[PDB]
């Protein structure tokens, strides 16, 4: 039931709209910050409105993760990285998440060698139930004055969905990942 | 001229097979490689087509540009990164490569703070006509293991279109622009 839609499509109403929609559906100090939107934007978005009202959003935005072989390679992945999944609190449980996922996944699956995100703790279930994987290694950041930089607060929340990864490689979720530099959260 | 505008994910087989090989003649170790294709995937794509055939491509994909302001602070600057710009050597001169540009900094100004690609000679008088802003200081890539490294080779390449600069960010072209890691050609 998922419109696709890229940033670069979206009229006013709609960015606002949905921006309204996340920020609200992410209260439980504003937890989705001006970043948090940042992160949103760039790549497509998943719609669902009812009436003229927006009741559901995700977004896939484009970055690299880093990750280091047992050859000792090196691969800079093309991420289809998952933002911002909301749903309006009184239209939950009734397949909208479901159906924005199932939406930005098409785009992961079309587009990207990696999904990844990392989950608010209460929505790692349903990522699992979608065939979505644990990080179970270490989780750190390309930092642009200090090197890579751990990231122990992410470990935890990482999952990655292997699309169409290059040449041989299958993932060891046991060793080290690390995301490129963005302001705000990393991951 | 119009280009229509396609995202990765929603490209049928036979026209990313199409562009890839349209894209890769226009380029003619060949120039265009493994990793240049890479490069051009995850975004929004602009094709012309004429006679049942791609004569015009291009695409603009997400990245990070890193940029610090004369007040010291440090930007990871949203940037729609332009790559795989070609058209059928029969076609040139007659604005195909106008077009396609036109329907890309649709996407730029439409999704990102800032435009930057690395041109072609040949390509150069097209973006300087476009009023894309050639750099003057040193240019960099953020490396995983050795931190921020000169890339002198792309100094005299680097177009900027600054569309949303973040508040307090005057581009001064003068300055150090760094961009984030990737295989391949870095810019
Ligand atoms: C997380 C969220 C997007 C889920 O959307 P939803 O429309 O409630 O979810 P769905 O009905 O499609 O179900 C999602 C899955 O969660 C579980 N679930 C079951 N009932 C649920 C409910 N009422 N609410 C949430 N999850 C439920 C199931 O595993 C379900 O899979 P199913 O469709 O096979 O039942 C939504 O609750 C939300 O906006 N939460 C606050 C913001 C947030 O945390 N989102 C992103 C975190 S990464
Ligand atoms: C993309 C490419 C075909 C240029 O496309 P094109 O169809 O020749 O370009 P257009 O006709 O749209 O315009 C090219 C520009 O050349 C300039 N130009 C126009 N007439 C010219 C002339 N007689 N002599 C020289 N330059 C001229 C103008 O700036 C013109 O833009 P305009 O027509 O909007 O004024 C060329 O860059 C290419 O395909 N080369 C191989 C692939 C490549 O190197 N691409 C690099 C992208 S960085
Ligand atoms: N008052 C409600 C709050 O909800 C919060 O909800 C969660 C989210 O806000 C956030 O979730 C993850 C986070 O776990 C992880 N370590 C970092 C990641 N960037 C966050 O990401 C998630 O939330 C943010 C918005 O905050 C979105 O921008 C992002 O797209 C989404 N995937 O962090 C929280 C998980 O700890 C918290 N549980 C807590 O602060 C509090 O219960
Ligand atoms: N060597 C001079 C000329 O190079 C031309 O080719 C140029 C392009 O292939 C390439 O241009 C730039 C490059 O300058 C710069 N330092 C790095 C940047 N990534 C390259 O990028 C460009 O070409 C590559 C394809 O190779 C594309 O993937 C990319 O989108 C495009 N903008 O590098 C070459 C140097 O400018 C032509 N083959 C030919 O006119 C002539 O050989
Ligand atoms: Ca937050
Ligand atoms: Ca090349
Ligand atoms: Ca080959």
């Amino acid at each position: 039931t998922a419109r696709l839609i890229h940033t670069s499509d979206l009229d006013q109403e709609t960015r606002d709209g949905a921006r309204r929609m996340v920020i609200e559906a992410f209260r439980d100090t504003d937890d989705f910050t001006d970043d948090d939107w940042d992160h949103a934007l760039g790549g497509m978005h998943a719609l669902i409105s009812h009436h003229g009202a927006l009741i559901a959003h995700g977004a896939v935005v484009q970055r690299r993760l880093m990750y280091r072989g047992p050859d000792g390679r090196g691969h800079a992945l093309r991420c289809g990285y998952v933002e911002a999944v909301a749903v309006r609190e009184d239209r939950r449980g009734d397949g909208l998440g479901t159906a924005v996922l199932d939406a930005l996944e098409q785009v992961i699956r079309g587009a990207y060698q990696i999904g990844a995100l990392s989950a608010s703790d209460i929505a790692r279930p349903m990522y699992i139930a979608r065939g979505w994987l644990s990080w179970e290694g270490p989780t750190s950041v390309l930092t642009p004055t200090e090197g890579i930089v751990r990231t122990p607060e992410d470990d935890r929340s990482l999952f990655v969905l292997p699309v169409d990864l290059p040449d041989g490689l299958e993932l060891d979720t046991a060793r080290e990942i690390t995301c490129d530099w963005r302001s705000g959260d990393p991951w």
